[PDB]
DNA sequence: AATCTATCACCGCAAGGGATAAATATCTAACACCGTGCGTGTTGACTATTTTACCTCTGGCGGTGATAATGGTTGCATGTACTAAGGAGGTTGT
């Protein structure tokens, strides 16, 4: 599961095709999910986002 | 190894700061003069440069004293821990 396998649901350039994510077995096998992503410039805690 | 889109940004290209070099004006230094005085020169009399001679220093070193003096000094090698060797000699054994 790779950049080869991603679908664009907004503005993204992938400069990291290499960070494969996991792996799928079968003739008819699938997985599926969004992703979030953010820019800024500082750092938070996952848990300490507070607001 | 070529292609570019899409990053994080350097260029795209306006502003303005310091710089340095021109001209001026000041400084000092380099010099040329002058004057001083010293180390420019020969000569001469001094006195003590050196030599040798003489008369008489310093220090070379050889020589050995006598009322008599006629049993001496010397202090700590080391105190432990080992144990291998030689030394002893009587004897109960080879």
């Amino acid at each position: 599961v790779t950049a080869a396998d991603i679908t664009h649901d907004g503005d993204v350039e992938i400069v990291k095709p290499q960070h494969v994510i996991c792996h799928l077995t079968d003739e008819n096998a699938s997985i599926s999910m969004r992703i979030k992503v953010q820019r800024g410039r500082g750092y938070v805690p996952a848990s300490t986002r507070i607001h």
